[PDB]
């Protein structure tokens, strides 16, 4: 059967100049069943990731519009295509950008998450060119929505292929939905950037640029591994003290440096000899940290890991060569390089131990008793408390916006 | 090649007068001058120079790269010889020991050294000051004036003179491995066949069955093509304008090659290079050795998504001094490194490169490079510092010959 149920549609690119106003409504749509090995899923909470503010901003989809927003989320399978195997109605699950085939030569390298199986979906329809999401215009034609990659969290009901899905229900029964929601994207990127990628042992000195969502969740892991140092950069200092709070040991406000001392400059300051940082973090989608993240590392030794996104002239980023040549080492990061089969079952493990527990409250301004967060708007409460939901965004403590979809 | 009352040698050195900016000539610049080269102290070598072989990175020098303020000085860091004298502290080396000494040391003490993944040693990092640590330069001349004025070194050292002197910290001994290899063969062991050889055996970690892309086939490009074939590769593809060294790439064991310059429309060399590859998946393995900043975006997007490494050896003269990357390809699996003398540490991976370069079919493609002939201990393109400058500048240009792939600078009998 057909659902009809709340979604956010993006009717075109918001340019600058332009309002969310201009380009976001809440609607009903039309969700098709799930076909082939398809999950489709009733969402309890999406959760708003920087890189769904670019994609209201057109980043990725140049042509794919009108769409249904939103990447990070989580929900609970309310039917599945008929080859679907490995899950069960009623299993709650994520489905991040990036499956795990286990077969291919990168799965089997290793030491990475870009599988060839299933990669990035940049088309955001189904494989036949088609949609399981519709609308009905106020012309009375049926038309067809986009996704945001594989699949929109931004709705009621989505539909997946479930070669992208993992399941929350076996090893963590009480995940509260938010917290579910930020396993799916942010606190996955932060935390595998700082475990898997970087790769930081006991000991050693890691910077993290930019403690948005991302960010923090990368303090969290570097506590966690008893990173010997935690050096935080951003412009925010209502961000950069929560960041200290869970774990930090040392913070700059690149907006407060003298204009003569790069973010770099005053990183390798805080490091004995002015050595650099055993592991480099970048996740702000400042082109510039990007290069000041690349800069901070230890020539050859640390590994410099890039979450960041960003809508950047020509879609190219610049690093300075002569620091570049002279052991700068560099990696593109997509979910922290957490594989959905071989690494999300442990960090899922790791994220209900009390203190990453209080980390992930923190970041949400999590109330266990009313199940809110502290920015909080609900699909059901018309596109006026959205708009104003999304200018929110920017607010100096607005970590993580949260999108309520369904009760709990 | 005798010192004076007080140690001093006078001999023969090629200075740059100060950087030659675009449309500037060799000859506004270059200059084969005499030199006073002061003792060696402390833990310094002062070495009697074999040969001198140009790297690009040496002309780039000529033109003021990594230079701001360091002219006039001698110029190269590419070159081989014998030990003529040592500070008082040195240790681990002996009067008459050839050896070579590349920008990067290697303590074995510091996290870096520690890790056993890079050479980018913490203790012993490139001299980039081109003088000593004192603010004084072994070398000085005496100009027309009569007064006596320093030279800048290239960065802790200049091989472009008959007599060097270097920390013995960089230093790394060929005659107890290779007593028997010639003086071209250990000048471009010090940095061009290093830096391919370990951006593809080292850095790239190249396995048997692998691919491996190739952006720029001079003599570091042809050097990495060696490794590949060592290694067994599955594919060695090789990228270039000049077909004339793509045709020697090939000769040592290049399987595929792309002309960037005759490429059909709206095909890039990275789309070229994986079309090559099974589902355009790409490479194993991506080495840049060009120069060219479009070639290191393309040597990225050319690796296979997040498995595969890109290694940067290239050097060049950008606006702004920065590079480039397509970003949406470098998020979703680049993975970039800077490479220096192809992370070939000087004591703990040095010697097996050098046992390496005396196997037969190493050996060969080192001969082939060089283009040398045993009997005469001549390479193809060769220019000797006592026969004058205009012999010189003459060469310089002949760098630019599409069949030159290494010129060789003689600097004393062998
Ligand atoms: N690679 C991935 O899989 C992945 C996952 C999550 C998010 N992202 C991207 O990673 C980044 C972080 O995500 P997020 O949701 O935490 O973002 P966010 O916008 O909530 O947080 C970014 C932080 O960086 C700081 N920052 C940005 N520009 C700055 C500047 N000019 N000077 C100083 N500080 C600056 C901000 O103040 C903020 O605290 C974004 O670019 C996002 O698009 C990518
Ligand atoms: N990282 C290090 O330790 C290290 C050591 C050696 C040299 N280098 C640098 O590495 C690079 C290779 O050194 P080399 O001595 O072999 O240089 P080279 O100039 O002899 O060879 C470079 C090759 O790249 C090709 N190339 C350059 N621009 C091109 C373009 N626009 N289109 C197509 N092909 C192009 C040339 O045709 C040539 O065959 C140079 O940039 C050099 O400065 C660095
Ligand atoms: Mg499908
Ligand atoms: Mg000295
Ligand atoms: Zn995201
Ligand atoms: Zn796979
Ligand atoms: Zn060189
Ligand atoms: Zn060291």
């Amino acid at each position: 059967g057909v659902i009809t149920c709340k979604a956010i549609m993006l009717k075109e690119a918001k340019l600058p100049g332009m309002s969310y106003a201009d380009t976001v409504q809440i609607i009903d749509i039309q969700v098709d069943p799930p076909q082939n090995v398809e999950l489709r899923v009733k969402m309890l909470c999406a959760s708003v990731c920087r890189t769904d503010i670019l994609t209201i901003e057109g980043f990725m989809a140049p042509t794919q519009f009108p769409k249904i927003n939103g990447h990070e989320g989580v929900g609970i399978i309310e039917s599945m295509g008929p080859d679907t195997k490995n899950f069960k109605v009623g299993d709650v699950i994520v489905a991040p950008t990036l499956g795990e085939c286990q077969t291919c030569s990168s799965c089997r390298s290793g030491r990475t998450n870009f599988c060839q199986n299933y990669g990035a979906n940049e088309s955001a329809l189904e494989p036949d060119g088609t949609s399981r999401f519709s609308y009905i215009d106020s012309d009375g034609k049926k038309k067809l929505l986009y996704y945001k990659l594989g699949c929109s969290t931004w709705t009621q009901y989505m539909v997946v292929d479930s070669n992208y899905a993992t399941k929350l229900n076996e090893i963590a029964p009480e995940l509260p939905p938010p917290h579910g929601s930020i396993l799916s994207c942010a606190f996955a990127t932060g935390y595998g950037a700082v475990w898997l990628d970087a790769a930081v042992q006991e000991g050693d000195s890691v910077a993290i640029f930019g403690v948005g969502s991302v960010g923090i969740s990368a303090v969290i892991a570097a506590k966690e591994l008893k990173a010997k140092q935690i050096i935080v950069v951003d412009r925010n200092e209502y961000k950069l003290k929560m960041a200290m709070e869970l774990g930090a040991t040392h913070c700059i406000n690149s907006e407060k440096l003298p204009e003569g001392v790069t973010p770099s400059q005053a990183v390798r300051k805080l490091t004995p000899k002015e050595v650099g940082v055993d592991a480099s973090i970048e996740s702000s989608g400042y082109d510039v940290f990007m290069n000041e993240a690349m800069k901070a590392a230890i020539h050859g030794k640390a590994k410099t890991v890039i979450t960041g996104e960003g809508i950047y002239e020509n879609d190219r980023i610049f690093f300075d060569f002569k620091d570049f040549l002279f052991g700068g080492n560099v990696v593109g990061n997509v979910t922290g390089r957490v594989r959905i089969h071989s690494d999300f079952p442990g960090l899922l493990r790791k994220a209900q131990e009390p203190v990453i527990r209080a980390g992930m409250d923190k970041i949400l301004g999590y109330d266990a008793a009313t199940m809110k967060c502290k920015y909080e708007v609900d699909i059901r409460e018309g596109t006026p408390a959205l708009l104003k939901a999304l200018e929110e965004v920017e607010n100096v403590d607005c970590v993580k916006l949260v999108i309520k979809l369904n009760d709990y």
